[PDB]
């Protein structure tokens, strides 16, 4: 048990499960947390090992709530999702750049084998 974290923020009923059952299911923990606000008061203690919220904020497709991703966890390989439209947001609104925002929908395992290896990229 044990090994890798991913906090789902998703305002939908599908990806949660999926994530969750693929992050289950590839050996890697989740939780879902369709409220930023739970990520927020959550991760305002402390922070997981990595994170996978999704669009639903405002910012546009809903990648500007980020900051407080960021800042809570600046550091942490987050990835997010995006519906393609949703990435130009990602991928071009960021200090240290250093993403991927899955062009979602994607491979869910493809997004959890990509965990693991950030999760242990993450010791450099």
């Amino acid at each position: 048990m044990q090994r890798g974290i991913v906090w789902v923020v998703d305002d939908d009923s599908s990806i949660r499960w999926v994530l969750e059952r693929a992050l289950a299911g590839a050996g890697l923990t989740c939780t879902t947390f369709e409220n930023g606000n739970e990520v927020l008061a959550a991760l305002a203690s402390k922070t997981p090992d990595v994170l996978l919220s999704d669009i639903r904020m405002p910012g546009m497709d809903g990648l500007a709530l980020l900051k407080q991703i960021k800042q809570r966890h600046p550091m942490l390989p987050v990835i997010i999702m995006t519906a393609h439209s949703d990435l130009d947001a990602a991928v071009s609104a960021y200090q240290q750049g250093a993403f991927d925002y899955l062009p979602k929908p994607f491979d869910i395992d493809e997004a959890v084998a990509l965990v693991e290896r950030a999760i242990s990229h993450y010791q450099e």
